[PDB]
């Protein structure tokens, strides 16, 4: 195309082995694939891949979307907790983005294949897991990044069952957002957003933090959907009345509060990841690992 060469992360396209796609391409593909020698000084060893590109009928939109989101992971740095860019094909071809692989899907899918009618996840597990997030969110806040939509469905879980913060560089106009368009499994995102995110559009850390909490009641509801057979119009009824979720069953009081006050009305008082990582870490050493 047209993009200028960066031999900081150009990788040869006959690096590059591509696989069967992975999931279906919502705004771009994303296909599984093995790069040989991502590592320079370990050249001939394959490591697994998750590659996103454009589709068949992609605008120029489309293509400088896809070029934002790379460049945002060039300057946001590397992470453990989050999908960190391995490499990209930028020159003689098709834009190639080369990210990191999770082969157990999204925390929602991880968390309902556990589910007790593969084994079960211990008390620990599940705050373990909040730790986690709360530590990736802390290091994409710490470098002044806004996801926007953190949810179980945008956290990744490897082969290691570490889980990795998805799609915080998307570029997504929040002018334009369908609140009645539905998520494939059938979930609206509107249920995510804090308040001051829903109606005043208004996005900080803050209003992460907000969506953390519901990130909370997925995990301890087991993958569970946030606010079952309520739309749009309900929702938007029930935060002007300052209702909240239900605590759920097998949640400590503790988790409870730290969700509520997540989802605290004025968006100062709400807790910061940074503080969510110490509470968490604390609750962690402090929680069963025999459920
Ligand atoms: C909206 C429907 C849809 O697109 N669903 C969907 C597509 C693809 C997968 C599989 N999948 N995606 C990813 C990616 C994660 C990230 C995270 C960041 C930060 C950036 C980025 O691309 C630049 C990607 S792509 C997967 C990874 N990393 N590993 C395995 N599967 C992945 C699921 C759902």
């Amino acid at each position: 195309y047209e993009l200028p060469e960066d031999p900081r992360w150009e990788l040869p396209r006959d690096r590059l082995v591509l696989g069967k796609p992975l999931g279906e391409g919502c705004f771009g593909q994303v296909v599984l694939a093995e790069a040989i020698g991502l590592d320079k000084d370990k050249p001939n060893r394959v490591t697994k891949v998750a590659v996103k590109m454009l589709k068949s009928d992609a605008t120029e939109k489309d293509l400088s979307d896809l070029i934002s989101e790379m460049e945002m992971m060039k300057m946001i740095g590397k992470h453990k907790n989050i999908i960190n860019l391995l490499g990209a094909c930028t020159q003689d071809g098709p834009l190639y983005v080369i990210v990191e692989y999770a082969s157990k899907g999204n925390l929602r899918e991880y968390l309902q294949a556990r589910r007790p009618p593969e084994e079960q996840l211990s008390s620990k597990d599940l705050v373990s897991c909040a730790y986690q997030v709360a530590r990736g969110m802390e290091y994409l806040a710490s470098k002044k990044c806004i996801h926007r939509d953190l949810a179980a469905r945008n956290v990744l879980v490897t082969e290691d069952n570490v889980m990795k913060i998805a799609d915080f560089g998307l570029a997504r106009d929040i002018h334009h957002i369908d609140y009645y368009k539905k998520t494939t499994n059938g979930r609206l995102p509107v249920k995510w957003m804090a308040p001051e995110a829903l109606f005043d559009r208004i996005y900080t850390h803050q209003s992460d933090v907000w969506s953390f909490g519901v990130l909370l009641w997925e995990i301890f509801t087991l993958g569970g959907s946030p606010y079952p057979g309520v739309p749009v119009e309900e929702l938007f009824k029930l935060l002007k009345e300052g209702h909240r979720m239900d605590k759920p069953s097998n949640c400590t009081n503790e988790l409870y509060m730290m969700m509520r006050d997540c989802w605290h009305a004025v968006p100062s008082q709400r807790p910061t990841f940074k503080q969510l990582v110490e509470d968490l870490d604390r609750i962690v050493a402090l929680t069963s690992n025999q459920e």
